[PDB]
């Protein structure tokens, strides 16, 4: 009647978005010429969400049209964004689980890799509530203050590791010493074996291995 | 019983504090002065828990990067002995004499 | 881009909505920012390697 005159552009992306998924989805089935990684998965999620936004909100407009249906606009908007969030968790959890599997294959200990996966799960969940704190549940001023205090506590705790990372970056950029150079890093002397992100390994003339944090060195 | 009883009380206090945060406005009132005082209390608590969080981070790092493993003779800053186990907050080593030493992970790192 | 935005303010007949165009117009320029800005950093890295850095 007088409503299709506005949906034409929306249907254009809907058809394009629907065809876009097929092109990319079948590409994964037909081998993988490009690096798999997580970039393709993000696009898949990024293209999938548009369909929900295109067609979930397409139905939202359909309702703006036929108000006869008791269906209320608020619930649809809540469901539309709520549904996409769920796909975010399921889609995002798979990559982390996949990453853990590769880590185990590489040679890392099961407990070494298991602990790493748990740390990602906790951090990813914390970020998820931040992005849906208002839509899901509630986010109050007291809640914001407590979360900021928790973030400050975490940042203060991670001061040593960040200092070591910065010192390692500096040691990599400015080269006071290199692998194979006899040095004396504050009371300890020995051939330098390797400089890493958090610490460097040197082998004293006696024959023992010493590991020194980069921050202390700097 | 005291080990578990104390743990339960800590959860009760923290859970109640969160409950008022979620219903501070609906139940009772939440003013700017109240928000400032609660933020100051949270900052004080975070500053107090700095050592434990540092130990936790150091333990995570020691688990990820493995400078030593259970059964490896090491010298962690003036103390030497076979490493028995690496935990979240501290690791236990047994000196050659035969005594058990517990060292916080932050100090080790 | 905003010239076409005004062109639309003019011919509202086209279902095209003003919001999408503004979103696309600023979104497109942002992409050029990344592609344009990444080239200089990559170029800088090439010079650094040439200078003698590892
Ligand atoms: C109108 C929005 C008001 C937001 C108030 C945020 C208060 C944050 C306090 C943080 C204390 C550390
Ligand atoms: C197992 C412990 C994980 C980290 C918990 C951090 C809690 C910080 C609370 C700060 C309150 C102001
Ligand atoms: C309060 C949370 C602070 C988190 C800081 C993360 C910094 C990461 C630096 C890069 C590590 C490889
Ligand atoms: C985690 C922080 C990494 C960056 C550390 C600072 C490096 C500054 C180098 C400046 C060279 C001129
Ligand atoms: C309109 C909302 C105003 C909220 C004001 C919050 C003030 C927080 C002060 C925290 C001081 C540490
Ligand atoms: C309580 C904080 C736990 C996380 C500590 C930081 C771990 C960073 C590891 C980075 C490896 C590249």
């Amino acid at each position: 009647a007088e409503l299709f005159t506005n949906n034409a552009l929306n249907l254009v992306i809907i058809f394009g978005s629907c065809a876009a998924l097929i092109l990319m989805s079948f590409w994964f089935r037909r081998g993988n010429r490009k690096r798999k990684g997580f970039l393709f998965h993000a696009v898949q999620f990024l293209i999938y969400t548009i369909i929900i936004s295109a067609v979930g909100s397409i139905i939202n407009y359909v309702i703006e049209n036929y108000k006869l249906k008791f269906i209320t606009p608020g619930v649809i908007d809540f469901i539309c964004t709520s549904l996409i969030a769920v796909i975010l968790t399921i889609k995002l959890f798979l990559l982390i689980n996949q990453f853990e599997k590769q880590q185990i294959k590489k040679g890392r200990d099961i407990t070494s890799a298991r602990i790493m996966s748990r740390i990602i799960k906790i951090t990813i969940i914390v970020v998820l509530v931040l992005l849906y704190g208002e839509h899901f549940g509630v986010q109050t001023a007291s809640v914001i203050a407590v979360l900021g205090a928790a973030g400050l506590a975490v940042g203060l705790a991670l001061q040593g590791s960040l200092s070591n990372l910065a010192a390692g970056v500096l040691l990599v950029m400015f080269r006071p010493f290199r692998a194979g150079e006899y040095v004396d890093l504050g009371g300890v002397a020995g051939t330098v074996l390797s400089v890493q992100i958090f610490s460097t390994t040197m082998r004293t003339a006696d024959g023992k291995i010493i590991v020194i944090p980069n921050g202390k060195i700097i």
